[PDB]
């Protein structure tokens, strides 16, 4: 069903959506800056699955598609949201109202600067291109249904048909970030010109994401806790 | 400069640059053989990718250092499209997903790498395409870990001579007969699986890394 929805209903249904900011949590004794960070990631994972759910197509997949991509993609999900809203913070990551934080503090947490500045740096871009709110739910989404495409375990006719799936909404949600650029009134060079320059940043979040799983990597499975809370029960 | 190549022009610039295929001459001694003699080679096609010597020594130097093995990754993947099954890593080093799993840690890359040109082949990847998208590689990779006044500039130039590629793709699909809607569709598919090799790369640095 997924694939009859418009352009501006999958817009309409990507914005409705769109998780909760949550705070970090503490007496302004429990935990060090890294656990400040660890403990919110893990809370807004818990919401990262019920955005992920109502994104057009994703629960049409079966749960060990569904949990193999937020496997992939989390990261990239929180960073992307991350960069989101440091938009307005030049210098500065709002990592939550109550946790916004400078260059300077992200030196505090051993080996934690190099992915601080790629973070800054990420902002900027956004900033400077102007990046709608349209166009960023469509790119989380992108990030959601592509991440974990290329790496599907089987390739059975079930997996084959997930994938198809996959990438028809996947050519979907590129007509409407198309649709949305050519009703701002750019021309059709300045649309291919700009889908290609958003999505050339995605690449930039996977990296800073692997960075990013090296060092939590460093210091129950996943899958496991993920797949806990996509397979839940109807009583 | 770069900027006022037409499409047509930039397609024959980029073919024209193209490296060679080198041959192998106890798997890693032979990979890294390789790759070690083909990114001489690699450096002498980034010189003549258009725009590209305009960028300060430093910046050449930053964008090769981040793009290198996702370049060595795309070419491999590129010749092994015909091979379904098999990584071409030279024509006569033609390796199996078995065989990977010879050394530790190879396997998972290797199927990586197999199911990105199985990508590849199902979308009838064309080699002028191929080219734009290697060269996309070589200039957006490095680019977001570069704020003066020449940063600015660099960064200005590598974004219009992206766009310069960019447009180059689209016309290359337009002449391939692709209605608007599969033009935009097809870029789009391209530059996502730029992000998968991205991975790839990081996951095969972090394996160099531990040897
Ligand atoms: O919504 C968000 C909530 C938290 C974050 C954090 O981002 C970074 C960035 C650099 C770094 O070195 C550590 C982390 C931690 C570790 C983590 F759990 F992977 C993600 C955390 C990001 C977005
Ligand atoms: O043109 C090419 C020449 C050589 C390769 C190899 O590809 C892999 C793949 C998986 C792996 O585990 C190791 C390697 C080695 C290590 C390296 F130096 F990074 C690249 C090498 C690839 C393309």
């Amino acid at each position: 069903l997924a694939l009859s929805l418009t352009a501006d209903q999958m817009v309409s249904a990507l914005l409705d959506a769109e998780p909760p900011i949550l705070y970090s949590e503490y007496d302004p004794s429990e935990a060090s800056m890294m656990g400040l960070l660890t403990n919110l990631a893990d809370r807004e994972l818990v919401h990262m699955i019920n955005w992920a759910k109502r994104v057009p197509g994703f629960v049409d997949l079966t749960l060990h598609d569904q949990v193999h991509l937020l496997e992939s993609a989390w990261l990239e999900i929180l960073m992307i949201g991350l960069v989101w809203r440091s938009m307005e913070h030049p210098g500065k990551l709002l990592f939550a109202p109550n946790l916004l934080l400078d260059r300077n503090q992200g030196k505090s947490v051993e080996g934690m600067v190099e992915i601080f500045d790629m973070l800054l740096a990420t902002s900027s871009r956004f900033r400077m291109m102007n990046l709608q709110g349209e166009e960023f739910v469509c790119l989380k989404s992108i990030i959601l249904l592509n991440s974990g495409v290329y790496t599907f375990l089987s390739s059975t006719l079930k997996s084959l048909e997930e994938k198809d799936h996959i990438h028809r909404v996947l050519d979907k949600i590129t007509d409407t970030l198309i649709h949305l650029m050519a009703k701002a009134g750019l021309t059709l060079q300045q649309q291919h010109q700009r889908l290609a320059q958003l999505l050339l940043i995605l690449s930039h979040i996977r990296h800073m994401s692997n960075k990013g799983m090296e060092h939590l990597y460093s210091m129950v499975p996943l899958y496991d806790l993920l797949l806990e809370m996509l397979d839940a029960h109807r009583l």
